[PDB]
């Protein structure tokens, strides 16, 4: 019942993006917890978070931000955990600052970065999956199927 | 001892990049095999190779490639393992191909993905490293030991 | 009544965009099939159409997908037919992300691009028709007088 | 033998990008000619070019152009023969201005466009090679060893 | 009453844009002809009305086109006159492609490339206005009196 | 004798581009002036430049410079004289953001935009002979003539 | 009572954006004077009002423009002020043109540039009281507690 | 004398650009002091810098960094003072991804950015000057020399 994984985001509305990982967690039965803390307005609320989450039992911290997007990568500077960065689509450029921003770390501090958007966050999640699934065989198990369930539900042909 | 993280790279082109993964793991102790496949070129070796991998031990698979670089995202269409992805430096696009078709990835398909570059490739090995690092306390403290030199190392004013 | 011309797509959502393809093959009386296969969610499906589409008699494929789009260039991998690529409009990025994934082939794997969206399915369609046209003289007369029919049809001034 | 390709470029300064198609098609032994064309600066000579083509016995032609790279879009509104297209790098822009240029085209009007640069040049003679197979059994079978030496001779590791 | 300014575009759907170059052509009471020509599907239209422009006593040609825009150079490609070109707005990449495809054009082949849109339409009227200005001392007048018009006309403060 | 078209320039650093549009005008003979004016470090001297440009006349002025380069927009604010523009290559974006800001007036201040870089300088040159043609049969004979040789000299085939 | 702050824009489009910054303004207390001032369209209001900044109190400057937007560049080539930048939003472009004319200024001429729309607005309204602030105890006070205002009202979980 | 302006770049690698923020100061006689801190490799060490920055006598801090380059924006986060931005020249993306990463900062916690490059850095100096100016007539004399010289040392005509 202990969180495993935590959701981070900048701000509330960054949760339409974020929710979606936090859907396929409780799918695939993860427990996680999910926070609001923005690296550039609450830089302390998110050193705190990072310097503890390892001591707190997390293995995966998965981190939304967009705009300049920062959280993400100062998640990583303060813990040794895998952080992995969802790029928040932004208004006027469309997510490739929020990209940009997240993806381009220095060498010696990883994010690892999933796609602009909704897909994105699914994608995280499932990626905070498969890393937690190497030592999980009942969660290795509820992943194959649910890779393969996907796979076997695309459809053949197209719908007029 | 066997591997347990795969490098893999679209040609040989991609080696000036992705030596810096191999360098940082072996750095790290971190078993793991380096090879060239190709998604466009070799699509059966990378299908044989990624279905197999978990069955042969391994644990995360870093794939680089540039242009198009199918590479990482057609690895983890294969694989249920963590795939990480490095955008190599194309001639022309300077990697902006390379990461807009590695890191876009649909949801249910996820790729990890690092910098355009050198930094990139050494951000995979440390991502990789990580992920490990959850089962392997040994590895986990060779970790912490890499990331408190880099931190410890950074000087303090500029030299002319 | 054999299809000569095989229309792949990523998604149903690719559809909207695909059905110019096939509407424009159906008018000019060109046998083909239509079908969703995924390079990304479902790999296998992708490399059995494509390994088996010159046995079955197609001469030309037309592929539409979009994001990191990797249909079109691993359904070149496994055949030696000619590959049209169509890049699908995405949400975000306006299908630049499509456009790179599809155009930024590595030499020894064409995919011919056409422009992104519904024009370049239209198009894709007219490219298949004029390779086949080569050997086709009754196709070759039909697509003349298309061409000839659409170049009389353009008005010459303004309407307010 | 009389040329089934035209390989056209907008200048001699394409032409260290354009000799891969040239090359390429040699190798194959694809009959074909070789020339400069410019559609801003040799507009007629483009329109003699294209509207003669396919009555001259020529089965496909690939452009190459840098810039705003009119050249392979107004070939193709003058014949009804494939036009397959070449970003050639630009200095500027990266060969960018001309993919769009290329790409763009509006429906009716098909050019395949190939990836900027080189490569793009050699998957050009190679897409043209793949449309001429199909009518070709001896060419088809030369493209087939092609296909198979360039899978078989992808190393399996990088070379220091 | 014979006109002086030529404005073309490649389609009905340019005329949103053209319309705002026809309106200020006729406020200056400048004498002007309005039509629709492309470039990539109406080339022989384009090349007559291009080769007998200044015969027919033309001065300057305002060309607009969207997409893989290339009615701007090819007329400029068969007149000795000014061309100035207009990129109008595309839907997936916001004009972009129509820019890059009219302002960068070869060397020896101008040419005059105004904003994309609406602005791009009423500044190419102007500039063609400023150039036949040169020779016209009632058309320089009126064209000194619009702009110290504009220039009076701007408020001072901001209405909430 | 009297000039008739100014060129001028950002900085020293741009003339390597900016001498293009000198030599060309040189070749046709028409009589010119070529200076240094920044628009951002000798804002003055910009606007005695150009409000005075037309009543010493000049008929048409030619402004290149990098970066935000205003001084073509801004040259176009204080003058009722056509002014023609040239993005100059700047090291970080190419050009692009030059291209950005001068192609990009708003409605009521033309700039005609050439390409980035030494090709539109050149173009720039030409563009403004075109608009002093109108005026000047001599000039346009030579204009003619100018243009004739570029089309006859184009070669028919690249040399190796 | 006197203002230290004028906020200029180039339109009474700007103000849906600039008020944000007149807002903030009035909110901290600092008395500022909020204008419409045109570099392209009204530059003899601009030099008129750049030069004259200083002596008559002023000691900042938030400039906010779009499009080709030079007067935030402009306004800081006539004072030796510090000048603000906003880049307003454009339609096609989504203000990377208002943002590339305003941040790329020549070395000698600074614009503190500021994000793209609202957000850009209240920062440099914000970014002006810092700058007060450091002469000004009382605004300082103030100051603090905006910022620690808005830091302590982040929500801590996201809402469904 | 004691320190009025931090400037603080992300590593040594920074420097070759950073230096001309370094060289104005000097030239202008503003005390500073020049420093290595990373965000993302020294995370406490930047928050105890930009903590403590104000209490110190900084008055003014001058962040450059390339990359994702969180340095300037976690700097403002932590800090009351102005904090100005230098997006450090990139080699895959040319300053592009530390531009937006820099720029596009959330409302309430602003970095007025400066150009990318050697340019900006330069500017960064001087737009602290031109801050640190408004509370020191005898700075404030000392700028308006440098500007001065600036404009009058601009050449009126290019040399070959
Ligand atoms: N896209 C792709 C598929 N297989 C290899 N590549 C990429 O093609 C680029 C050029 O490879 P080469 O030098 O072999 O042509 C490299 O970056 C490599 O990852
Ligand atoms: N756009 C165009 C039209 N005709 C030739 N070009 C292109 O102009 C570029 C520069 O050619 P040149 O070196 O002759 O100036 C080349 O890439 C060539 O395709
Ligand atoms: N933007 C601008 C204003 N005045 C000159 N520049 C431009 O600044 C760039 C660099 O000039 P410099 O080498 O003098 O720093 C040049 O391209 C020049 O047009
Ligand atoms: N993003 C970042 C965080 N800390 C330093 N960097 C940046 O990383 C780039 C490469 O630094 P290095 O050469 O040390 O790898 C530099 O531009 C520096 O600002």
């Amino acid at each position: 019942s202990a969180p495993v994984v935590g959701i981070i985001m900048g701000s509330q509305s960054d949760w339409e993006t974020m929710r979606h990982a936090d859907a396929l967690l409780t799918e695939l039965e993860i427990p996680h917890e999910t926070l609001i803390v923005s690296a550039n307005r609450t830089p302390d609320r998110l050193a705190d978070y990072a310097r503890t989450a390892a001591e707190r039992g997390l293995n995966v911290i998965i981190a939304g931000a967009g705009g300049a997007a920062h959280l993400p990568g100062m998640c990583a500077a303060w813990t040794r955990l895998p952080v992995l960065g969802v790029p928040v689509e932004s208004r006027a450029l469309k997510g490739m600052d929020s990209l940009l921003s997240i993806v381009q770390m220095p060498g010696g501090v990883p994010v690892g970065t999933l796609a602009i958007g909704a897909s994105g966050a699914k994608n995280a999640a499932l990626l905070a999956a498969s890393i937690l699934a190497l030592y999980n065989p009942a969660l290795a198990a509820r992943l194959e199927t649910w890779r393969a369930l996907q796979t076997a539900s695309v459809p053949n042909s197209p719908i007029t």
